[PDB]
This record gives structure tokens, sequence and C-alpha cells, in this order.
């Protein structure tokens, strides 16, 4: 199985999918001449999955997709984190700024016409027919007038199968997006560090939005006299509920996906990428923890982040050892290299010593790109720190320059918002990388204080962004050369400048691998049928299907499907913030209130796992039984199917979702607000 399909690949595939139990239409699903699927699920965050499930717009996703809104308008009054929200009226529906949500209006294959606008490229670089940025800038000479017109609309454009295809898609994107309700973080990430990415699960992992549109329904910035929108297609939600071996259909966002590569290019990403995030998230979720000083750990995001990247990468260097995956493409990678040969083709075999020799003669330059990236740009948040703009450097004296240069550094300061974790860092980025091939302001500064601790240390001394109340002090009396002199702000410009350096030299092999990359999917290309073949993932709309089904981590173990509310019971303790029940919800549990949403057996539902192929971009995807109804919202995979991206193993990976009743239950039971069950309208 395995395969994240294009919407348009539907034909090709529907036929399997009534077999296994699917009682729709291709066109039910996508349709190119009008309403379907494909109109309900949306694109969340640009990162996230969403659902429209009623007609005024309503949109589900999942609590850690809209964690930080939530964050946004919390307060010591407010602290949605942790108490939850729950809006009651359209007008307490919070608005939040710079949160974009994209439905797709069309699917246009247009690759003979990007090819064409790729050549005529006065000595090109090699990697443009790559980057989106390049792709999406050639849509107006597509479709003219129409494109850079709707303001509502927007034009994207990616590569798909390596380059040897290019699709684009019309984009209504909505821009008042506003929050509805969201579950405590109790509920929300429950097992936030034990059970991530582990099955069993019992994670109430939902929130929820409503999309505004204008008195005509078109995408629409904030205003006072916006109004719900009234999507052509929503799905509808069954609380009928699920039962092992059931048909379940995801659509969703798959952000990427390697299923291509060679045997060597597993190698290096597992031995350059994947454990250099081992190596410097260890690090990082080290010195982040045992500062175990009392506040409470769930809040902590930049620590969650890290944390939820360094255990799947943990888990995919597992799975390459364990699931045995150099070894697995490396039979595929000679599959094709036999089929060439029968064919007497040559086109393919040079391309896998292209792609090998590229990865090798770029092995110091991507090590060094990366130590970087995981050790400093991801890991030390003095690269985020404030700088000066022209005015505070050119024109402090005049008056309106200097305030408004002034209120960019606060503005770059709040986004900018300690010590013992940029040492521990650096001390390692310092030891890995050569002294000569660090970013200047760090061997110099290393040179100096003859240490990077101290060199940090002095940073934290001598710089106003050090801390709020040291910063909050210098703006009572401004000083135009501290700066243009702050150390931090010299630390974040050296270290950005290391990092575009490295890309302008790793470019010399970057674009031979591209394009021999493109040559051997060709040949795949050649060999299976595009309507047998789901590209890799790259953020755009697909759908995958599968049973739900539990699986065999072990010999003597066996996991089930489903996951109740028992389980939740099962793992409370009040003294790890990890595992601390909610009263209320536990009143509900020892009074078996569970309405009419609890399984068959009388327990209550909370999560289930199926066999759909997903990946991170995923969370928020709707799943839908047999009928297109919605059962539930995906947002994890198991440890076993992290590897997933390399290869789909049928009988190890599954996506944990969350189960629709659960949503319901807590909506309902828990929270009170019914006006949303009735908007929603389950269906029994």
């Amino acid at each position: 199985d395995g395969g994240m399909w294009l919407m348009q690949q539907i034909n090709g595939q529907v036929a399997r999918m009534k077999s296994l139990g699917m009682q729709l239409e291709a066109a039910d699903i996508y349709n190119p001449n009008g309403s379907s699927l494909k109109d309900a699920v949306v694109m969340f965050d640009g990162g996230c999955t969403g659902v429209l499930v009623s007609n005024q717009g309503l949109l589900l996703t999942n609590h850690h997709c809209g964690y930080d809104q939530i964050q946004k308008h919390s307060s010591v009054q407010h602290n949605y984190l942790k108490d939850g929200f729950w809006s009651y009226s359209l007008a307490e529906e919070l608005v939040n700024p710079g949160l974009e949500v994209e439905i797709v209006d069309e699917i246009t294959d247009v690759t003979a016409a990007v090819k064409k606008e790729l050549e005529r490229i006065k000595k090109p670089s090699g990697l443009e027919f790559l980057s989106p940025r390049y792709l999406s800038s050639l849509a107006p000479e597509i479709v003219g007038k129409k494109a850079a017109s709707r303001p509502g609309y927007r034009y994207e454009i990616k590569a798909f199968y390596g380059g040897n295809r290019y699709y684009m898609f019309t984009k209504k994107v909505f821009r008042d997006v506003r929050l509805v309700a969201a579950p405590p973080s109790s509920i929300g990430k429950f097992g936030s560090d034990t059970d991530n990415w582990a099955w069993p699960r019992h994670t109430g992992d939902f929130s929820i939005f409503r999309l505004y549109a204008d008195k005509n329904g078109n995408p629409a910035e904030y205003s006072k006299d916006n109004v719900p929108y009234r999507p052509k297609r929503w799905v509808k939600v069954n609380a009928q509920g699920v039962k092992e071996g059931d048909f379940a259909l995801i659509m969703g966002y798959p952000g990427t996906t390697y299923k291509f590569f060679t045997a060597d290019e597993v190698t290096e990403w597992s031995e350059i990428d994947n454990n250099i995030r081992i190596e410097m998230r260890g690090i990082l979720q080290d010195v982040m923890l045992r500062e175990m000083l009392a506040i409470n750990i769930m809040y902590a995001a930049k620590y969650a982040s890290s944390q939820n990247g360094y255990k799947r990468a943990q888990g995919a260097n597992w799975a390459i050892r364990r699931r045995s995956l150099r070894e697995i493409k490396l039979a595929q990678q000679q599959e094709v290299l036999a089929w060439a040969k029968q064919k007497g083709i040559a086109t393919t075999e040079e391309a896998v010593r292209a792609i090998s020799k590229a990865i090798e003669g770029r092995q110091d330059l991507r090590m060094r790109q990366r130590y970087l990236l995981e050790g400093i740009l991801m890991g030390i948040e003095m690269s985020n720190a404030p700088a000066a703009d022209s005015d505070i450097a050119d024109h402090w004296d005049d008056p309106a320059r200097r305030e408004a240069g002034l209120q960019s550094i606060r503005k770059q300061f709040e986004a900018f918002f300690k010590d013992q974790l940029a040492i521990a860092l650096l001390t390692r980025y310092a030891e890995r990388i050569p002294a000569e091939k660090q970013p200047i302001s760090i061997r110099e500064g290393i040179a100096e204080y003859g240490s990077a601790k101290a060199y940090v240390e002095m940073i934290f001394d001598k710089s106003i962004y050090a801390s709020r109340e040291r910063f909050e002090e210098f703006m009572k009396n401004p000083d135009r050369d501290r700066l243009l002199r702050d150390p931090m702000s010299r630390f974040a410009a050296s270290v950005a400048y290391e990092h575009q350096k490295l890309a302008k030299e790793v470019a010399a092999f970057d674009a031979p691998l591209a394009a021999a990359q493109r040559s051997y999917v060709a040949s795949v290309l050649d060999m299976k049928g595009q309507p047998n073949l789901a590209p890799d993932a790259n953020l755009t709309l697909r759908f995958t299907y599968g049973e739900i089904k539990g699986y065999q981590p072990r010999d003597v173990v066996t996991y089930g499907a489903k996951s109740t509310l028992e389980g939740v019971m099962e793992k409370e303790d009040p003294n790890n913030w990890e595992y601390v029940v909610d009263p209320k919800l536990k009143a509900l549990y020892e009074a078996k209130n569970y309405g009419r949403y609890a399984n068959s057996d009388g327990s209550m539902p909370v999560n289930f796992c199926a066999t759909t192929h997903t990946t991170g971009g995923n969370a928020g995807s709707p799943v839908m039984n047999a009928r297109g109804e919605l059962i539930g919202l995906n947002f994890d995979r198991n440890w076993e199917g992290v590897g997933g991206d390399i290869e789909y193993l049928p009988n190890y990976q599954r996506s944990i979702i969350l189960d629709i009743r659960y949503l319901l239950f807590i909506i309902d039971k828990f929270a009170g607000c019914q006006r949303l069950i009735d908007e929603i309208q389950p269906q029994f």
C-alpha cells in the first residue's frame, strides 16, 4: 500500500477503494467540473490541514495546529491554554491577524507551460525548476489579468515527480480566520512528552476556527462587518462510531517525502541531517530539561517544538537500522536500473552515478549547513535578534524616522521574545566546526574571550535584548550607537551571513543533484505509469486511504485499533504535568455520562489508528468513513511509522486519529457549548 495520491489520480484508485469498502464515487472526492470533497479540505496556517464542517464555515483542526493563536489570546485572566476557550456567539469568536487559510479553487496541469518558461533563462541557476517562489512567479503569464487580480486568490505552482510534472493550484486565500473553541492543554496535549509519536494514544488534539467572508462571500481581510463564509461543500459529521476494518479516507496537505531516494541518499540524510538533529537537539533537550526548577513544562513551546522533531529523528534513525531501509531503496533503484539496461537505456544509470557524485562532493558543506541550522539557527534564539533599520542608522536626527526606526526595533524584539542553552549549543557547535569555517562573529568572539562560553556570556551581559526589563530600560533613553553595535545583533547578522554564504557555495552540487534526481524519476515514471505512481509530498493536496486497524508491535503484544477514556484515567498522575487530568473530565468518567457518544460496550472513545499514509503537514486532516462523512481528525503517526517518508511499511505504520465523538463529547458534555453541537449536527 502507501501513496499520497494527487487529487486527479482518483480515477486510477477509485477502483481499489470501493474494493476495501468505499461507497463514494471518484467525483464525490474530486471534481474538476464542480463541487466535491476537495472543496472542504483546506490548508491551515500554511502548515496544517483543516476541514469545513458546517454551512457557516466552521473549521476543525488540531489543538497543536491552533496552539499559537490560543497562546496569543491567552493571558493571566484569559489563559485559554490552560482552561481552553469556548465562544458562545459569533461575536465572541476571536480575531487573529496574520493567520491564513487556503482553499483550492482548481487544479491545472501546467507542465508544458512551465517547461518553456524554464528554457530561455539567461545562464540559469539550476535550482529554479524546483523553487516554488520562482515557479509561482510564473502564474500571471499563464493566466493573465485574472492572476495578480482577485485579491483573494493566489496562484501556487510546484514541481512534482522530481520536476517532470508541474501542477497549479488556484487558492482562495481567507485572511479573517477566527478562533471558535479550544480544549484545555490537559486534553489537547495530554501525554505531550511521553505519548508523542506513540500508540496507544489518549489525546484530544482538536481546536476550532471559522472562516469569515464579506457580504458577497469572498476572501477578505479582517473587517467588523465580515460574515461567516458559506462553503460550497462541507463535510458531515457521523457519530455512529467506527469498528476495526472499516474503510478510512484522509485528505490533506502532506509536506515532504523521500520515496525516490537512492541508497546513497538514504545514508547521507541519515548520517548528516538526521544525526546532526539527534546530536544537537539532544543537547538542547538536556539543558532545557534539567532547568527542572518549578514553571509548568507543558507551556514551554520552543522546547516542545524541538522535542517533537528530536523524537521523529530518533524514530527515523531507528527505522533505518531496524527496517532495513537503505537496502530496500537499493533494491528499488536497481530494478529501474535493470529495466533501463534491458531496454538499452543509459540515462538512468548515469543519474545514479551523478547523484552519488553530488552527495560526496557536498559532504562538508551540507554538514556545515546542518550544524549551523540545528545548533544555532533553530537552537539559539539570539539568531532572531533585532537589527537597526536604515532610519536608525541614517536618520537618527529626524524624530519621525527615529521613532519609526525605534518602533521597528520594538516590533522585532517582540518577535524575538536562556543563558546556559546558548552556551551548551555553541560549545558543541564550535567543537564540530573548524574555527575558520565558523561565522565571523563567532570565531572572533572565541578569539577574544577564549571560549564559546565566555563569548556567549559577554553577549548576555552587554546586550540590550538580553532581557525584557533590560530592554525597556534602554528604551527609556535610547542611544544610537548602542543599537548599532549590540553584540547580539552582530551575532544574528554573522550567523545569517554564513547561512547564505554556505547556500551559495553548495549550489555547485545541489544543482547537478536535482538534475540527476529528475532524470532518475523520469526513468521510474517511464517504468511505472504516472497514473499508478504517487509523487513525493510537497505541501499540496493529496488523499490516502486504508482501514481502521491496530498492529502487533512486538512478540506477545497486540495493540488494538481503538482507544478509550479509561486509558486517560489509567495514566493520571497529579505530579506529572503531562498526565494531569481535568476534574470535570474525571467526574464524567466516574459518572459514565457519555450521552450518545460512547462505544457499543459503553466505553468512551478517545482515539483510533488506521493504515492510511500521512506525514508531517497532515495534522488536522479530515478522516472520513465509507460514505464521506467525518469520523475523525488526524494528528500523529506511531513510532514505527516515522520511516514512512522513505518507505511505507503496511504492517507497522499507522495514522493516529482523534475520534470525532471525543471532540463532540468535549464540546457537549465537558464544556457545555451546545451552540456548536447545534451547528455541527452530528449524524446518528
